[PDB]
């Protein structure tokens, strides 16, 4: 007679508009779980929960797993809305939830004892792109933003304005657009009229790809520099290709070419299991899942509250290098990157699409986050 299985739950947007993200995030968790055929002597099972990229669906599926199967350990979500909602449910039963989403609140006003987050949020993304770019481009004084009229976009814009004030450059204007907007010609001509030195795209996902592609086809790169603050890294770069990307400045959470102990391992793993290089969604869920399983293994405990406490202040090898979970706000302290798209001729392989120009840690003091644990 075998031991009772223990189940780890991946919350992934397997269907709907974010199916591609979910596919690779799921691949990431699966790689982590496969490294533990058993965990503390018990067979380790993985169960995917489809959030459908919808907060309501995420909550109901998590609630069912908690009630019916005694679920406690979760990793994933694509959307901040889903993660905020899920965080409350996991928090109520004293489980553990690690997420890659980017809303600042996850580790701020809405933090809880059960919830941890790997990605750098808007505060750091803005600072690790714009600040090093200002250093690279001392004569770039006039900065124009294009922003989705939505909470994540406004947070980025809020940050871009703080940086402009702090560093003596000029925010010369802004164009808002809806999350559904497919047409950017009008906002691009607004930018042209403003005569910027840098066009800053504060949109994200499919929309930023469409915006950037229109900007480039419009002739923008011949007139001014372009920065996409919040890019999806490799998988987005592959879709756009070097003709679009060449010379464009890009912010990202992860880059497969960075030489670190865990990244070397991860690249070998994805090459041997899927025949590809790791992308951001894959890497974020790989590490988020590995931290949880490693800490269960280290503590000898399946108790959520015990594992969560052990994760506070934990230092470990991660995809960006040596990373630590800050105890006070449950934020992973790690690099965010500024890259620039490469010219086709400088590429060594199909994935050699961008060059890292800067990497660094920008995080607020815990006392400024609103997180009170
Ligand atoms: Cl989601």
């Amino acid at each position: 007679f075998a031991a009772e299985p223990f189940t780890f739950y991946g919350l992934k947007s397997m269907s709907g508009a974010f199916a591609s993200y979910g596919k690779f995030a799921d691949m990431g968790s699966r790689l982590a779980v496969e490294q533990y055929p058993t965990l503390l002597g018990r067979p380790l099972h993985y169960k995917v929960i489809d959030t459908e990229g919808n907060a309501g669906k995420a909550v109901r599926r998590v609630q069912e797993a908690i009630a019916q199967d005694g679920a406690r350990f979760f990793q994933g979500c694509t959307l901040s809305s889903s993660a905020l909602a899920v965080a409350k449910e996991v928090g109520k039963v004293g489980g553990v939830f690690m997420t890659p989403v980017g809303a600042d609140e996850i580790t701020g006003k809405d933090c809880n004892a059960s919830t941890f987050r790997w990605s750098v949020p808007t505060y750091g993304a803005i600072r690790e792109t714009m600040v090093p770019l200002i250093k690279l481009l001392p004569e770039a004084k006039r900065w124009y933003t294009i922003t989705p009229q939505y909470v994540f976009g406004e947070a980025l814009l809020e940050g871009a304005k703080q940086v402009c004030a702090e560093h003596g450059i000029e925010h010369i204007g802004n164009s808002y657009h809806s999350l559904q907007e497919q047409e950017f010609s009008g906002y691009l001509t607004n930018a042209i009229a403003a005569r910027p030195d840098v066009l800053v795209l504060l949109n994200f996902g499919s929309q930023s790809s469409n915006a950037l592609r229109q900007a480039v086809n419009f002739g923008i790169k011949e007139r001014m520099k372009v920065l996409l603050v919040w890019s999806a890294g490799l998988d987005q770069f592959q879709e756009l290709g070097s003709d679009v990307l060449e010379g464009v400045y890009l912010g990202a959470q992860y880059w497969h070419q960075v030489d670190t102990p865990l990244n070397r391992e991860l690249v070998k793993l994805t090459q041997a299991k899927y025949g590809i290089n790791p992308t951001y969604p894959l890497a974020a869920d790989y590490i988020g899942s590995k931290i949880i399983l490693d800490t269960i293994a280290a503590t000898g405990s399946f108790d959520g509250a015990t594992v969560a406490k052990a994760m506070q202040g934990l230092t470990y090898q991660g995809p960006t290098g040596e990373e630590s979970i800050r105890a006070g706000d449950h934020q992973v302290i790690k690099d965010y990157y500024l890259l620039v798209g490469k010219a086709a001729a400088t590429m060594r392989d199909k994935d050699d699409l961008a060059e890292v120009l800067s990497a660094g840690r920008s995080f607020p003091d815990v006392s400024a986050t609103g997180c009170a644990l």
